[PDB]
């Protein structure tokens, strides 16, 4: 049996409203409803994999997985495997998978981050689950952010402390925090980015909704204006929205927003807004194709709809050669030449690099740079042709050419990251000095540029 060159996968993210659910919630899992939905012809074809988040869950994690299971089953006549559960007080995460996969799934991780200090400390934050599948890296974040309209910012803090503190992935990969450590990396939830438009507008809002006009609302979106300013989820996708808001709905129908401050509200309008939402970041030059991204349509026992979302993603197969694993194979060379890092920081420290991938044995440590002022003010530190050649555990092009690089520069005074990035061997030549590029980060802010050139030996 051929081992897959791609799967697809699910994500669903359901904020409850502490409600159970009704006895059928197979249109979520069909990618049902409004926006960018799934076709008939594959009702009967089971996803991959199933990653469902859940906020404000009541339910029990037994009672959860039983309407799960039994709701896939019915659906695709196929029993899944869980794969990993992981609750953080109303905020959970579950992954199941087909039967089939439960062998090529392994290394699987959870953990959860709270957000907040004190008053803020106590309900909200996130859930993850990492795992590999065969030769791929795939990452998995639920995150209930801070409500509120006037709260971007702390949601915005919410996702930094996130992205920080959440414990991941292969260990290893020291200097990177989850942004960089698979190869796919999911994140979605109830993230409580509001619609930002005046109170008075509220019935000009739900009249837009009604008549399927989203643009000028989504124009004013809190997410999408945070990330074109580079305030959060930098270097994250998300498919283009075509559904209606997904809060905040009287509950038993879909026919009314409920908007209007309350008591039960803390005396806070809720305008029609899309809280609910499904975001990724893979590495560059992966496949990865939304296939779907909407909410549905009949599941009303929350103030939440559900949102899915779909996808194609590539996956690469464990490779064994005569050499690697458990040596290298001197027919590979990884070469950076005349490579440069531009860097934000006012620090004058000497730099180094690090670099770590799984086609290499451990991670390498290059020699100091040699720092140089740019003309605009900038640490430019400068590596030439210094850096070590770097011998991947397998030279055959059909699994080299898929591999990444990481790169970490740290402070020499501090061993301190000042930024991290990724490189694709994915070349257009082989044997042949291309330029590479990546922008760095730290702490999912840009802090600089690493580039230059590469040049990659193959068996071929
Ligand atoms: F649904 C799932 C439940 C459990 C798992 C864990 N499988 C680990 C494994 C891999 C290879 C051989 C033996 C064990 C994976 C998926």
């Amino acid at each position: 049996q051929p081992e897959p060159d791609m799967i697809t996968i699910f994500i669903g993210t359901w904020n409850m409203g502490n409600a159970p659910p009704p006895k059928k919630i197979t249109s979520w899992f069909l990618s049902k409803g409004q926006g960018k939905t799934r076709d008939d012809s594959a009702d009967y074809i089971p996803h991959d994999i199933y990653v469902i988040g859940t906020q404000e869950d009541p339910l029990s994690e037994k009672e959860w997985l039983e309407i799960l299971k039994h709701s896939l089953q019915e659906i695709t006549s196929v029993t899944f495997k869980t794969v990993a559960i992981h609750t953080l007080w109303n905020i959970r995460i579950v992954v199941l998978a087909k039967p089939e996969h439960e062998n090529r799934i392994s290394h699987i991780c959870t953990d959860n981050v709270k957000t907040g200090i004190a008053n803020t400390l106590g309900n909200k934050g996130a859930v993850g689950v990492s795992f590999m599948f065969n030769g791929t890296s795939l990452g998995f974040v639920n995150s209930h952010l801070t409500s509120g309209s006037e709260k971007k910012l702390r949601r915005n803090q919410n996702y930094m402390n996130i992205l920080r503190f959440l414990a991941l992935g292969d260990k290893k990969l020291s200097p990177f925090n989850i942004t960089h450590r698979f190869t796919h990396l999911f994140w979605f939830g109830d993230l409580n980015y509001r619609v930002d438009l005046p109170t008075w507008e509220a019935e000009t809002i739900i009249q837009k909704i009604k008549q399927q006009q989203y643009a000028d609302l989504l124009s004013h979106d809190q997410l999408l204006t945070e990330r074109r300013e580079q305030k959060v989820f930098l270097h994250f996708e998300e498919e283009e929205i075509t559904f209606a808001p997904t809060y905040r709905f009287e509950r038993l129908t879909r026919d009314k927003y409920a908007y209007t401050k309350q008591k039960a509200t803390g005396m806070k309008y809720n305008l029609p807004s899309w809280c609910d939402r499904v975001l990724w970041k893979s590495y560059p030059l992966v496949h990865v194709v939304c296939q779907s991204y909407g909410s549905t349509s009949d599941i009303m026992t929350s103030d939440h709809s559900p949102v899915f979302a779909t996808f194609e993603a590539g996956v690469t197969s464990q490779f064994v050669s005569k050499n690697g694993p458990g040596t290298v194979d001197s027919q590979g060379q990884i070469e950076f030449l005349r490579c440069y890092a531009t860097l934000k920081t006012k620090s004058q420290t000497k730099f180094y690099l690090e670099f770590h991938s799984s086609c290499l044995e451990s991670f390498v440590k290059s020699q100091e740079g040699e720092n140089e002022e740019g003309s605009e003010g900038e640490l430019v530190v400068k590596f030439g042709e210094t850096l070590p050649k770097l011998k991947p555990i397998i030279s055959d092009p059909e699994y080299l050419l898929d591999q990444h690089i990481l790169i970490s520069i740290k402070s020499s005074d501090s061993d301190e990251s000042y930024g991290e990035g990724c490189i694709a061997l994915r070349l257009e030549a082989t044997e042949t000095q291309l330029p590479i590029y990546t922008p760095l980060t730290h702490h999912g802010e840009l802090t600089g540029h690493f580039q230059g050139e590469i040049k990659l030996q193959t068996s071929q």
